[PDB]
């Protein structure tokens, strides 16, 4: 938990979907839910997305 990457891309729209693509780096802030995290896009904009639809860095 703090940095993942969309390997099945998305794009959503932020501000309720952190919109990543099929390999997008992303930053986990946050965790409301458990299938939905939310991870910060490389721009810094807070959103939710798939957990599964992405992976976790090193």
């Amino acid at each position: 938990a703090e940095y993942v990457r969309a390997l099945f891309d998305f794009n959503g729209n932020d501000e309720e979907d952190l919109p990543f693509k099929k390999g997008d780096i992303l930053r986990i802030r946050d965790k409301p839910e458990e299938q939905w995290w939310n991870a910060e896009d490389s721009e810094g904009k807070r959103g939710m997305i798939p957990v599964p639809y992405v992976e976790k860095y090193g």
